[PDB]
């Protein structure tokens, strides 16, 4: 319905929402050439006005929040690290380097991508992408590395957590869905979701744990997958443009999907498995966030920026009253 576009800053990416603080956070990397480090912006959930600017010496990209500890967790992609920030005070609690290797021509350090927090065990799971990706398991209590789950495939970007079921899911560029037992950090199964001889980059995944199903985006194909998390069988193929982020809303039984190249956001009705609404978010939408009540959707919208020519305008956040 009602849409509000608000400029925040350059290099906007992922977001996190806190009902306790009644606030929204946006990770910004700022200018890649002029700025060393980045800023995490605290935003008014109604007006999107900056209510706090947290300067970071490492650029933040991915974002998640532990609702029990009220601790924000950000992925430092270009530094192979994760940052913990107190959501109430805004103080940086500490950082952990996940790949301290120096970059050469043969050595390419793994970079954090997605982050999910287990409020029950205070555990942070971080997807470290690369040729041979991993899942980093971080102790939220003392910001220390517990272990690194091996062999998640090529560019295993996706990450979603089933806290009660003790199941962790990740998706990669090998077209497979990987299920992990969080009780011992071991891969329980992996299944190639499609056997059509086509290339499939499953970038993101969002869970409907109540019905044991997952929504998975694909940047190489023009359809969003709905998958049964018990066996990996495909429940539906929703026709939509090439997709990046996906967020399921249990309060409305809908899934929202960003289309970077199309410049749009799709609303997928999870009962009929059809796109019932498309939001106009011109110029590369990126990440999604929902208010606690499921009534407000937040979309980070990025300007066109290249490796040679950066954007001269800041990125935006769009607030959509559902």
């Amino acid at each position: 319905e009602e849409m509000l576009r608000k400029a925040v800053g350059k290099g906007a990416y992922e977001m996190a929402y806190s009902q306790q603080e009644n606030a929204l956070w946006l990770a910004t990397s700022q200018s890649r050439k002029l700025d060393k480090g980045g800023v995490v912006y605290r935003l008014d959930p109604v007006t999107l006005e900056v209510t706090q600017a947290i300067h970071n010496d490492l650029k933040p990209f991915g974002a998640t929040i532990n609702n029990t500890t009220q601790t924000l967790w950000f992925g430092n992609t270009v530094n192979s690290a994760v940052t913990a920030i107190d959501a109430k005070t805004g103080e940086v609690k500490g950082r952990l380097v996940l790949d301290d290797r120096k970059r050469t021509e043969e050595v390419r350090p793994l970079q954090p991508r997605e982050l999910v927090a287990d409020d029950a065990t205070n555990t942070v799971y971080i997807s470290g992408i690369g040729k041979e990706s991993v899942i980093w398991v971080v102790d939220g209590g003392n910001i220390k590395l517990k272990t690194a789950i091996q062999n998640t495939g090529k560019m295993s970007t996706g990450l979603a957590l089933d806290s009660e079921g003790k199941r962790l899911y990740t998706t990669n560029a090998d077209g497979e869905l990987i299920t992990i037992d969080t009780a011992d950090n071991k891969i329980l199964s992996r299944k190639k979701l499609l056997d059509d001889g086509k290339e499939h980059f499953f970038i993101n995944i969002s869970l409907d744990t109540a019905r044991q199903r997952a929504f998975i985006t694909d940047s190489k194909a023009a359809e969003v997958l709905v998958v049964d998390t018990r066996n990996g069988n495909i429940l539906a193929k929703v026709a939509a443009p090439e997709s990046l982020a996906v967020l399921f809303n249990p309060a409305r039984n809908e899934a929202y999907v960003t289309h970077r190249q199309a410049g749009k956001v799709s609303v997928i009705d999870a009962k009929s498995y059809k796109v019932v609404k498309t939001f106009d978010t011109p110029t590369h939408p990126n990440s999604l966030a929902l208010s606690a009540d499921g009534k407000t959707l937040y979309v980070s919208v990025k300007q066109k920026s290249t490796k040679q020519q950066e954007a001269t305008q800041p990125d935006d956040v769009i607030r959509i009253a559902l």
